[PDB]
């Protein structure tokens, strides 16, 4: 019978790895704008099919072309773990959200297109000219069974 | 505007309102079948389609007629208000139930045929050849409201 088994590998900071931050206001590296959370066709209880980190148009269109980058999706309302909204939207229905535009240091990896698929070299120039540092410097970790 | 929501309204010792108890062995009345619990073709976590109530036939497939019935379905995994197997199971995959056949008082509100069609006059007729009792002398709640 398998098993009911739930995992949590990610967090928040390690997507929008730092800022910059300013004094005139909190909310200059930041834009909202207003998305289809649940698909239209889906029934009530099916959950979102968006996921942090994707990059998003300044539409609300999630891009699945480099040219259409405008920011990286970073609303708490999709972050890993947060479950919870299910059938708490009609289908359809738009809903604000948060999106990440200036002044960060993104990671690389974690930013993926509209169906799971990395980003090329033309998203990371169109991205950078929002003003973000795409880096790979990244250490990462080793679990158990690799000698250290 | 909808929120998250859940009810429990309805329980075991409804379907089944009493026994003739053997004293040589508890278990004389029920008998297992074998059924599939999640549909042959849905998705993993997709809910099965099974609720209490439902009568199936000797060979462990929910009923259609007053022909195919044997028995009453009373497993504990169906229980209205349990609901954890999500994807613990696999499309087709066999499991046993448990179902309810012999010396039973039956409630004729909560009976319902595969698609929850309200239990006929022959589908009554076939079922008490077994043994069993089926009645509509229930006292039904009054909730809040009307006056009393």
């Amino acid at each position: 019978a398998k098993a009911h088994v739930a995992t949590l590998e990610g967090n928040y900071s390690d997507i929008v790895l730092g800022r910059v931050v300013a004094f005139g206001d909190t909310g200059w590296n930041f834009k909202e704008v207003d998305m289809t959370f649940i698909a239209d066709d889906a029934d009530a209880d099916s959950k979102t099919t968006l996921f942090a980190g994707v990059l998003v148009g300044e539409d609300g269109t999630p891009a699945t072309a480099a040219a259409g980058v405008f920011g990286v999706l970073v609303d708490r309302k999709v972050l890993p773990g947060v479950d919870h909204y299910i059938g708490v939207f009609e289908p359809g229905e738009k809903v604000p959200m948060v999106l990440a535009v200036r002044g960060l240091t993104l990671n690389q990896l974690k930013l993926k297109y509209a169906d799971g698929t990395a980003i090329d070299a033309a998203g990371i120039q169109a991205l950078e000219a929002q003003g973000n540092q795409v880096t790979d410097k990244i250490v990462g970790t080793q679990f158990i069974g690799s000698v250290l």
